[PDB]
This record gives C-alpha cells, structure tokens and sequence, in this order.
C-alpha cells in the first residue's frame, strides 16, 4: 500500500505532483524543503523503488537524463494522503477558514 | 526543524491535530489509516521520541492512561507540511477545486 511508504518517499511524490521533474530537479526541491543537503546515494535508490511500485515512470530523455512523473497510481497516493491529512486538520470553522485561505493565497500565486 | 520525521511519527502528529487523545485512541486512528495492526511496542517509544523532542505533551490522568497533545511546536509541524504540500498539489485551477471541495465536505462532516 501507498500510505506505508517512507516520509521521504511520499516527499517526492509530492514534488512530482507539481509538475514532472528531471532526476537533478527533484534533488534541489527536497534539498529546499529539508534545508540540507541530499546525497545521490539516497535520492536514485529510492526513485527507482517507486518505479517499480508503480507510482512513478521514468522518461529516459535524451543523453543522460532523466525525468520522472507520478502515474495514475502515484497521484492517487497524493491525493488519498491528502485527503486525510484535511481530513484531521479540518477539525473545526477557524481551521477550515484557514486552508481555505492557504489554497486561494498559493492559486493566485500561480 | 521538525521535517526530518518519520512517516510514522508525522502521523502521530497529524491524529493530535484534530484533537488531543489517548494513547488507545492514538493506536485506533493510525490503524484506521494503515488499514493493518499498530503494535504498541511501535507507537509508544515514538511518542515518547515526540514529547521529547517538544512537539507532543504528556498528561498522566490515571494509572496507564495518559492524554497527548501537540504542543505549539508540534502543531507548527503539522500546518508547516500542510502549506508545503499545498504549495505542490494546488498547481492549477483544476487542483484548487479539488482541494476546495475536500475541504467542503470535511466541514460538512463535522
Ligand atoms: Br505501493
Ligand atoms: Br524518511
Ligand atoms: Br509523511
Ligand atoms: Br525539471
Ligand atoms: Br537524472
Ligand atoms: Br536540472
Ligand atoms: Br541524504
Ligand atoms: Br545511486
Ligand atoms: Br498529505
Ligand atoms: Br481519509
Ligand atoms: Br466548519
Ligand atoms: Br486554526
Ligand atoms: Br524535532
Ligand atoms: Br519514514
Ligand atoms: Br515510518
Ligand atoms: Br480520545
Ligand atoms: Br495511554
Ligand atoms: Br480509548
Ligand atoms: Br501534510
Ligand atoms: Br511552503
Ligand atoms: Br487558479
Ligand atoms: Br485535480
């Protein structure tokens, strides 16, 4: 099941959810969001597990170079966590008010 | 700096966000999510790591029963990864209906 994945696997889940991204890519969002660095040695392994998972294929562009979008299966697995997620911090009128205004503030971004 | 937890124990965090509760309670919420048996040789000592990391705490009402809540730190935590993974997933105007219409029928569940 997707929801035992590791925190680190559902984080690049995540980042493809955004939009598909070349493996390097994927490597500079994670090492924004945890604010240090993220080793080669970590990153490819794990990328490869969610392939074969079946969330996540990989485009052999080409020259060496990579890039990986979430599939049918791997947006699902974003979604049902989110979904969740909503569903324990939407607990009340002050906590919806306030995702309401995060996903307006981050669509007017765009 | 709260972004380096496991899966695990972020879930932890998420089930406190909606409310304080007991660790049984805990237990039933984080089986209702992996849809498989929580052992309580593994929820435990991670909600031991929490309070002693300052993102969760501990009130001793009676013999074997305690209350866990998160603290300010803890639901810090919680609303930082929410944001992020909102940033990522509302990508387009089809994303934010969505996560609107999530949001609507949590709050009508409540
Ligand atoms: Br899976
Ligand atoms: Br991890
Ligand atoms: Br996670
Ligand atoms: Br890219
Ligand atoms: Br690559
Ligand atoms: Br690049
Ligand atoms: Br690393
Ligand atoms: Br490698
Ligand atoms: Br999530
Ligand atoms: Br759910
Ligand atoms: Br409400
Ligand atoms: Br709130
Ligand atoms: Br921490
Ligand atoms: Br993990
Ligand atoms: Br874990
Ligand atoms: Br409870
Ligand atoms: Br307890
Ligand atoms: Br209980
Ligand atoms: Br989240
Ligand atoms: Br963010
Ligand atoms: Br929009
Ligand atoms: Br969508």
């Amino acid at each position: 099941d997707a929801r035992d994945l590791t925190a680190f696997q559902k984080n690049i889940l995540t980042v493809l959810g955004e939009e598909a991204r070349y493996g390097l890519a994927i490597k500079r969002e994670l090492e924004e969001y945890y604010g240090e660095e993220v080793n080669h040695g970590r990153l490819y392994p794990n990328l490869d597990d969610l392939v074969n998972k079946g969330l996540v294929e990989k485009s052999e562009l080409d020259k060496r170079t990579n890039e990986y979008a979430l599939t049918n299966e791997g947006f699902d697995a974003v979604v049902d966590d989110l979904e969740w997620t909503l569903s324990k911090f939407v607990a009340d009128a002050d906590r919806r008010e306030r995702v309401e205004t995060i996903v307006a503030d981050d669509a007017a971004a765009l």
